[PDB]
């Protein structure tokens, strides 16, 4: 995958074409922008986590026990997964949103920070979606991955055919969605995010029991001998934006003790692309 | 191979045994310590480089036009490969000492950061090798590859069989030498460092042409159906530290406009292991 | 010509306005002061040279058998005399700095108690120029002269219209810049300063091919049966400080096989006469 | 005349013929030798005396002039211009000796410097010259210029037809007698020994009524146009030792404030050569 730019969020506006490009255009496939974050915000936010001066988020944090102790635990409400109703969702949505602008002390702001690279990327304004009558959704979730687990393969497009979609799906031009996300503390070993060549294709991908096993079976009977899958591993404060919704993907198993704590979420076109809308 | 700490610079404190394992325990292979120098710092030292306001340090840049176009341009003369009178060596080196404080405006200077960081990872002194007579090693290289050009695989530990290496040789326990290097600037894609499992010895080394086909061998070697090797791309101000002594290396192909400059050496014990010493 | 001081280093405090004095009201010519260093420093000064214990010196040394065996050799780039660009300048005062500040082992270091005598004399501070682009400037320079060998006759401010010179111009009180100089081995005979009482006049010494038939020709034309020159020969560590500026002078032939080593440099105002500034 | 060392002290050993080169086979004049002794020590001696804390020495202090303001005073009794009884000179001898051996605080002795300098210098043993019952002769004098002051041309060898060496003749190989002194403290200008190229000569200087106008006279009846004379300076500490018994010579008018404060006598070979003979 192509999935190449490695630049200093300072030249951001060296590329103010870059989100059509990859969504539109698919001129290439994501980027890493690095330092977007002072590595100092990240220890103080992901500091305020570990112990409990979080602005009230310890009170969204929804480790999801029943699904086994390998999929990750994650602070407020994420759409994915979620009734078509969405009372609970826009509900943990706006404590987030608060929670969040607390946490970051305004050093910088998650919100503004966040908006005017993807600003300075597409040249156009950027919002947070308005639920149906007014509710807020959450521009970001926070991600945690203790030692051992590890997040599964997905693909961001199947979101299009979900129910809970049903609203956004009315906002967005539906192109594909991308996804981004910026570590607060990375893991000793391992926990990188795994972008694999393949493309987004469902019919083939349900025939499978877990989606993982589609990506094996393709990795056999493809078999020249470049690799199929590219990995990445960003330091804190740098974010990673690329077309998730394309490509399948996922996060290798976390080594040793220190966790994976980063927050992020989706970004997308919207219906005549004039704003850029970014949720999770 | 356990190439794994990626620490975040600041506990860096925690860890006051970590040289003494990588080189003499074994115990692990390296390490990534994130944010050793702020990502202002190093931009701005890039930009004194990339314009000319560089406290004289044009005038040791070495491009290696005498090598063909696939190898780096590199500034000062780095020890390894040098008759072994180090004459133009131990000039250069003074230039590069001045011309480099110079560039950091002492926010916060190389020689010291990299100090305190090797020191706390020891708790041993730590100091750049006094010459035969009198005069100084250089602390640090600056490497530049350019688009197309990489580094060629190799080993740490042949300079111990290096005519240059006569000095250290005894002033250093032969123990292992680490390497270590912080990017000044990333490039677009590759030019990533590629840390292979192959140990270091003298035996069918011998027996080549040269040695990126001794990474021939090296996966038919192998092969159940393994990793003979890992490979990272730390961003501006993150500092690798690697037992570069024992596993054989490179440097990815640079993909993309922009180049990857990279300031770093080596690293080792001291005859009766007491100080550490640092050169390039 | 009044060049008298010969004052013992000692008492160099009862004298804080003689710089000023020299270069600004003319009231006096020059100074000797005997022992501003211990004659055993300059004889391990100069047995380092000698011998090549010299903190990686030989490496800058110009012998100038480009002009004839008329001129002398020297260690470290004389500024007068220089491209503009002071490429090669820059480069050889950084290791020039360096290798004197290891021979002298700091008993005293060189820079620091020239500088000190230079306060003592003015009140005002001493520095070494930074260059335009964060350089040094020498602090002075070697000279050798073997037996046989002399130096021509010249005067100090003709560098004033010398394209080398155009940096400091923008940092100097374009007032007389004067010489400094210190022996730190002494000929058998011949090899002394030799002042002449003749001003300053670059339009009617441009005139002559070799600037001495300037010298010889006004002593035709001139003759009372006073004297129009004055001479010296100052020992070890002795430091001979004057107006070489306003003045013509010249070194005599060696004689004899002990060849004439002699460290120092200019010394000048600043734009709005605060600081002293001292090169070569 | 080729009354040329200027050697440095410390090598003094390299020279073990040079006395009797001087003196016997006159194959050159002179030499200065640097650094006999400390600065240090030159300026505390001077301090001694300017003061008063000088072991008793103002008791021998001949202020002279019974003679017009045209010579020295001076410490002690030149043997030179004696009643050939030598009653009050012997006397003085014995103070001057203890005095001199006080202020010096063996630090270090003044006739133990000397002695050692002239033992190198000839390899024979050296002596101050025991008088006839049992008295000492002085080793040294020490002579005092006040600014204005200068000492008149005269030669060594006079004193061999004078009636106060009857005594020495018997001590003497009457060879050659050389002079030799150290400056305690120099003038800030001027004061400085000049030695003429005119050999001793009795008969046709005795014509003459003051000795200088047989200098001048010369120096007009040859009138090619090298120079006849020579002239030296030597800071503190440093000794000059020359065949002035053969040679007319002087000491120029002492300029500004500061006198020309200086301890030195005599010095010849010995009866039949064996020992070194040296007094004042
Ligand atoms: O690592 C994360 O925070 C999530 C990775 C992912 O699947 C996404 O890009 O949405
Ligand atoms: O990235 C660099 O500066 C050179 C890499 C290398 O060969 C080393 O770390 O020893
Ligand atoms: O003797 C020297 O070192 C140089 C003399 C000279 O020309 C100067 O005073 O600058
Ligand atoms: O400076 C002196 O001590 C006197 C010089 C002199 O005439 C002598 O050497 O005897
Ligand atoms: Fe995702
Ligand atoms: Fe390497
Ligand atoms: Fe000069
Ligand atoms: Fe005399």
């Amino acid at each position: 995958a192509l999935h190449f730019l490695d630049i200093n969020a300072t030249e951001v506006k060296k590329y103010p074409t870059a989100i059509q490009d990859i969504i539109i255009n698919r001129s290439f496939d994501g980027m890493i922008i690095r330092g977007v974050f002072p590595r100092d915000t990240m220890e103080q936010v992901a500091r305020c986590l570990e112990e409990g001066n979080d602005g009230g988020m310890k009170s969204i944090l929804n480790k999801n026990e029943e699904f086994g102790t390998k999929v990750a635990q994650i602070y407020g409400h994420a759409i994915v997964g979620q009734s078509p109703d969405l009372k609970d969702y826009f509900a943990s949505s706006a404590i987030f949103r608060q929670a969040c602008r607390t946490m970051f002390q305004g050093s910088p702001d998650f919100e503004e920070q966040v908006e005017s690279i993807f600003h300075s990327l597409s040249e156009l304004p950027v919002e947070i979606p308005t639920g149906p009558e007014g509710q807020t959704y959450t521009p970001a979730t926070i991600r945690l991955l203790l030692e051992g687990r590890e997040i599964a393969v997905h693909v961001g497009n199947d979101f299009l055919l979900m129910p809970a979609a049903n609203h956004l799906k009315t906002l967005l031009d539906l192109s594909d969605q991308l996804s981004y996300f910026i570590p607060l503390t990375v893991p000793e070993a391992g926990g990188e995010l795994v972008v694999y060549s393949l493309e987004w294709n469902p019919q083939e991908a349900s025939k499978y029991a877990q989606m993982q096993e589609y990506m094996d079976d393709v990795e056999s009977k493809i078999k020249s001998n470049q690799s199929q899958s590219v990995a990445y591993a960003p330091g804190p404060g740098d974010m990673l934006l690329f077309n998730g919704g394309r490509y399948y993907h996922r996060v290798s198993e976390v080594i040793g003790n220190s966790p994976r704590r980063t927050i992020g979420g989706f970004l997308a076109f919207s219906k005549q692309r004039n704003k850029i809308y970014y949720w999770s």
